[PDB]
């Protein structure tokens, strides 16, 4: 009964764009940009989880808040919950402690290429605007 969840939260910059994490660097699949907001799982709720995972993977301070999407789904034998946050505004820059260096990007435009595949039924939703 293995489970683990993910909370995520798509900062938006001052410019209707999105700050996201582009496989930090590269690392092998490059094809995996993803965005701040892993290991809320912890021991927290799906509540405090982010909220709390936030400044973890924010560490800034930025007008942030509000859910855009959540997809929850299992895989063969796991249990993986992924939650998509919706964030308005953030001061300075992103820091918080992802680990992988990110750019200011148009979420208005964002790509189920460049991002993880395996996270597409969530962008599908977004992508088609
Ligand atoms: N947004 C998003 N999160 C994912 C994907 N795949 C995947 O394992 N995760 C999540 C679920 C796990 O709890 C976690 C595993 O890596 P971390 O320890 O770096 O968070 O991240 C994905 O394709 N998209
Ligand atoms: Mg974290």
């Amino acid at each position: 009964m293995k489970k683990l969840q993910i909370a995520v939260g798509i900062i938006r910059n001052e410019n209707n764009e999105i700050f996201i994490t582009r496989r930090a660097a590269d690392a092998h699949m490059a094809n995996k940009l993803e965005f701040p907001g892993g290991k809320i799982e912890m021991g927290e709720t799906p509540e405090q989880a982010v909220v709390r995972e936030l400044q973890e993977e924010v560490g800034i301070t930025p007008q942030h808040f509000s859910l855009f999407e959540k997809l929850e789904y299992e895989f063969p034998d796991r249990h993986i919950t992924l939650w998509f946050w919706l964030v308005e505004r953030w001061e300075g820059e992103p820091w918080g402690k992802e680990g992988q260096p990110g750019e200011w990007m148009s979420l208005v435009g964002l790509n189920a290429d460049d991002f993880p595949p395996a996270n597409e039924p969530v962008i599908a939703k977004l992508k088609r605007l």
